[PDB]
């Protein structure tokens, strides 16, 4: 799994066209959303993660939170992102890992937001541009 | 090399403090920058690229130019971004290839923009959300 953590003044999106045959069904409220003083996490679930989803989700949860501490971010937004990896994971496994992380983040006490999986979204992001405001992580299962 | 192409409504940046002992020397102008209706290219120059510098820059120029024609982009913005790869290139080689890309992209006639190299920058971007607004390319030499 490949993560891109960007501490933003805000993140905002809008669901345009579908990018898959069967994207995550969403209710009206999810068609768009906005989060402020947030740590944005663009995540590319990779094929190797299909071996051990739990270890990879739990591992990513601990690494996202750690950084949410460092930058004193109270809100974390999970952004399903397909362009951080070449070897992407099967759509079904991606959604699953992303939910695991989303949920596991919610139970850590963070206000968590999320962009709907499987769609093309337009979006605005404002990176704070500080020393630790931009990080990248790799979370892969152990053999 | 790794490239993240965001066809955005706009791209804005603002220089903070040096993220390197020896960053690209800039003038009062280079401190802030705004560009609209542009294809933002977040480029991570990799170690592998050190090998053949002129080769990489060429395929890169070509790939970005082609994507710009598809999306009818007239303005291209090259953004030095060191988070799309774990095997980054030495700061001197990374900076050269970036300038070859910047330069050879202007030769094509595009209106090109650039974010100073070696600085922590706060930035704002607005992805369009079209099928071709978010793209990724892995351009690597063949020794
Ligand atoms: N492995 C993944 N990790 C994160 N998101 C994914 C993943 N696979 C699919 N998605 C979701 O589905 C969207 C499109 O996925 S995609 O793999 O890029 N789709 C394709 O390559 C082709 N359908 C052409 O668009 C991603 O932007 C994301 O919203
Ligand atoms: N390989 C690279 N590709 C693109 N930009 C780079 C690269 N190396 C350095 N830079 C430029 O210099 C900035 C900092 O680079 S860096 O790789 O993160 N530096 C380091 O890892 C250590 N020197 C500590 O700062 C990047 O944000 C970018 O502006």
């Amino acid at each position: 799994m490949r993560v891109l953590l960007i501490h933003s003044d805000y993140i905002e999106y809008e669901v345009k066209d579908k990018a898959l045959k069967n994207p995550e069904p969403i209710s009206e409220d999810m068609k768009r959303g906005r989060m402020e003083e947030v740590l944005v996490a663009f995540i590319s679930v990779e094929k190797v993660d299909e071996k051990n989803p739990e270890e990879v989700s739990l591992k990513a949860i601990e690494e996202i939170s750690k950084v949410a501490e460092q930058v004193k971010a109270e809100n974390v937004f999970v952004y399903p992102f397909a362009h951080l990896s070449s070897e992407l994971a099967k759509p079904s496994v991606a959604m699953d890992i992303l939910n695991r992380v989303y949920q596991g983040l919610k139970e850590r006490g963070f206000n968590v937001g999320k962009a709907p999986f499987g769609y093309y979204k337009a979006f605005k992001i404002s990176c704070k541009g500080h020393p630790l405001a931009e990080l990248s992580r790799t979370i892969v299962p152990e053999e």
